[PDB]
């Protein structure tokens, strides 16, 4: 079997805008069997007033709430239309808004009912000016988060202590029970001259204790390779040792691609194979 559990579509303004049609028809090229599209969750008005960094970070982060009608429409005539050939999935990649626990539960009763598979992300952290982007781009992660905590482990405990919260968080019945990247701190590691060969015992510990917790909610992890494709990164998340770490506890790894085009469909399988093993 081979299953996608994380693409994005051209509801995206920050994606490639190719297609999700084209997408789809790669897949199905490439066999996979199974195929999630879980396109950003819209964010809370009232969270956007309360940001630093780059714009473009917030503004460009996902679809209007007007857009979601349109969005449902499209996928459930792409799923229906390719359903012979794959399994698709309609949901959301949810962004766990620390402070704003109220507005995702809301979406989530709302919206939750016209979704079949979804995954809760870490993309935004108290930092400097308000709540800054983990992902946007180093330069901006370091002046937003990195120097604002006091260095890249420092970030790094933060933004676990973030996930901990997401996976601990009562966001209602419709909630993701997939967390995704969960090692998104090191997106730009290379630019901090950091990888993933040193992580701090406190640092593991971290990990240790969220995996636990996973395992305790029967929650499953996103196998993302986005990261192998990043000019700063160069790693999967979470890297091998959290995958054995993982696995030795019997969480279940869905592959995602994190895709936002074309030519990001598939990337990476191989890795994710292997790296179970
Ligand atoms: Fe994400
Ligand atoms: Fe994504
Ligand atoms: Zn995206």
């Amino acid at each position: 079997m081979k299953r996608d559990g994380h693409t994005h579509t051209e509801f995206c303004p920050h994606g490639t805008h190719d297609d999700v049609e084209e997408m789809v028809l790669k897949a199905i090229e490439l066999d996979f069997d199974e195929y999630s599209i879980v396109e950003h969750a819209p964010l809370s008005s009232e969270f956007m007033k309360n940001t630093a960094g780059d714009k473009e970070a917030v503004t460009t982060a996902s679809m209007a709430m007007s857009d979601l009608p349109y969005y449902f429409k499209k996928m459930n005539h792409i799923k229906k239309k390719y359903a012979s050939d794959l399994l698709i999935h309609i949901g959301f990649e949810v962004d766990y808004l620390i402070g704003y626990e109220d507005f995702t539960r809301d979406f989530l009763n709302e919206y939750g009912p016209q979704t079949d598979d979804g995954v809760l992300s870490l993309h935004f952290l108290e930092g400097q000016g308000g709540f800054r982007s983990i992902d946007f781009s180093a330069e901006d992660y370091n002046e937003g988060i990195v120097q604002f905590y006091g260095g890249f482990e420092q970030a790094q405990l933060a933004y676990l202590e973030g996930v901990k919260q997401s996976i601990e968080a009562d966001l209602g019945l419709f909630k993701p029970r997939r967390m995704g990247h969960i090692s998104l701190c090191q997106k730009f590691q290379q630019f901090f001259g950091e990888d993933t060969s040193d992580f701090s015992e406190e640092v593991m510990e971290k990990f240790r204790v969220i995996l636990a917790l996973v395992k305790k909610r029967d929650y499953e992890l996103d196998f993302n390779t986005a990261g192998l494709f990043k000019p700063l990164c160069g790693e999967t998340y979470p890297p091998k040792k959290i995958v054995t770490l993982a696995s030795e506890l019997q969480i279940p790894f869905v592959y995602g691609s994190d895709s936002h085009g074309v030519q990001d469909i598939g990337r990476g399988y191989s890795t994710y194979c292997q790296k179970l093993e």
